[PDB]
């Protein structure tokens, strides 16, 4: 699929940098025709088929295709796509409030519930995000707060219940099936939600070791505990919620629908 080949600079003006990835940079921008503001994500293209630098056209198109499908208040929307020789440029909704963690159980669940609603929408569409972590939970406007899940760079449509292709995010947040290079499904997202919840409530990371290999070993082993010093005041129900997500066997882990009915919620190298 081909994208808009006119110079993006003829239609938008860029401003402050908003964030980045390995082969991407995101800048605030303003559309010349309307004055509406967006975030322009410049994704570096691969220069050759054997290159390890840049993002493959296949991967870029998958992210674009997923973003086009979704319309939900808790997920980032895609406005337009441009491209040139070096970059594909996604014109995305402006999420200007920064990362959630930068910004009590009631406060934690208020944000957690919006994450759950957004993931419920995704999973309803058989879309696994595969990269859920605090850095990808943004606040639309931290001055009003509504969250927006961002960065669909690892996201996949799961049409056969699982995907088998060495998908791998950030060691602290990936499920044991990712660490062990096994078939992956929506369940992996639910693990990552348990990790996010643990950190939300405690400011501590459940599996984090001193090196990447230690973190990964800890994840695979389900080597974590609710440290009394960090969780003394936290309700048993909150811990129960987390415990049912941080389960090695994906089949035994709470689903997104389970998480919404849970008594706490219900009203790599
Ligand atoms: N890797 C990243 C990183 C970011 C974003 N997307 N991908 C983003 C998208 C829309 C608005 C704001 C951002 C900030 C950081």
């Amino acid at each position: 699929t081909v994208f808009r080949q006119e110079n993006v600079d003829d239609y938008y003006d860029t401003g402050e940098e908003l964030g980045s990835g390995q082969f991407a940079v995101v800048k605030k921008c303003r559309e010349k025709s309307t004055g509406l503001q967006y975030a322009a994500k410049f994704i570096k293209k691969r220069r050759t088929k054997s290159s390890r630098r840049g993002v493959s056209r296949e991967d870029i198109e998958r992210e674009v295709s997923i973003l086009k499908e979704i319309q939900h208040p808790n997920v980032i929307t895609l406005h337009e796509v441009y491209e040139n020789k070096t970059d594909v440029i996604l014109i995305l909704e402006l999420v200007a409030g920064g990362e959630l963690f930068d910004f009590t159980e009631e406060e934690a669940t208020e944000f957690l519930k919006q994450i759950l609603n957004g993931v419920y929408y995704l999973h309803s569409l058989q879309i696994a995000h595969f990269d859920l972590k605090p850095e990808n939970i943004m606040l639309l406007d931290r001055n009003v707060p509504r969250i927006k899940i961002i960065d669909f760079g690892l996201a996949h449509k799961i049409d056969f219940g699982n995907e088998f292709k060495n998908i791998f995010g950030t060691p602290e947040f990936v499920a044991p099936e990712i660490v062990n290079y096994e078939p992956l499904g929506l369940e992996a997202d639910m693990w990552s939600i348990g990790v996010i919840t643990y950190i939300l409530l405690s400011g501590a990371s459940p599996f984090l070791g001193d090196t990447k290999q230690e973190t990964l070993a800890n994840v695979s082993a389900v080597n974590y505990e609710f440290e009394d010093e960090y969780f003394s005041n936290t309700s048993a129900l909150a811990k129960d919620f987390i415990r049912r997500l941080l389960v090695k066997d994906p089949k035994k882990r709470m689903t997104i629908q389970d998480s919404l009915q849970h008594p706490w919620i219900k009203p790599q190298f």
